[PDB]
């Protein structure tokens, strides 16, 4: 139908650190294969003197085959040539949690409202991606103002995400 190939993905234009930084809330995330962070995921952006931007979360996490429990993540992005594409090393506060490092793309983002990030943790041979993730934040736990909703649902369609989302909850579970 339309262009899948991760390549094509247009993000953030300019992408600015330091306005994306702060609290963001989790509203929907589209599932990685074994996927880590279940919901009740709240992310807070930081960014140093040197520019370099780094991130905590916490939300319930699924550590076994049946039951999750709640985890505190650490991640530190390290810049490419475009602004809005990173490379994110992570891992939890608890040794046993799960680690590694993704490419973090912000898709699109308005700084105040929301944010679409995306991942793709594995090309297919044919530039689509074979096993991605990506979250759609939003500054207010309450949700995204129609408006961003509806940039949102565009953003999620140019990833070739749009049916794969689930709504992530906040219930103070965590």
């Amino acid at each position: 139908e339309r262009d899948c190939r991760v390549s094509s993905f247009r993000v953030k234009e300019n992408f600015d650190k330091a306005r994306f930084s702060g609290t963001w809330y989790a509203m929907a995330k589209k599932d990685p294969e074994g996927l880590f962070l279940q919901d009740n995921i709240v992310a807070e952006f930081s960014v140093d003197e040197t520019g370099q931007m780094s991130a905590t979360a916490k939300g319930r996490v699924r550590l076994l085959n049946n039951w999750d429990v709640c985890a505190d993540m650490v991640g530190t992005f390290t810049d490419t040539e475009d602004p809005a594409k990173f490379k994110m090393k992570y891992w939890g506060v608890a040794s046993f949690l799960q680690k590694g490092n993704d490419d973090h793309w912000i898709v699109d983002t308005d700084y105040d409202t929301y944010a679409v990030q995306y991942s793709c943790r594995l090309l297919n041979l044919d530039g689509t991606c074979a096993d991605s993730y990506s979250f759609v934040f939003s500054r207010d736990p309450n949700g995204l103002p129609p408006e961003a909703q509806k940039i949102v649902r565009q953003r999620q369609e140019e990833l070739c995400l749009a049916r794969q989302y689930r709504l992530i909850v906040h219930n103070g579970y965590c």
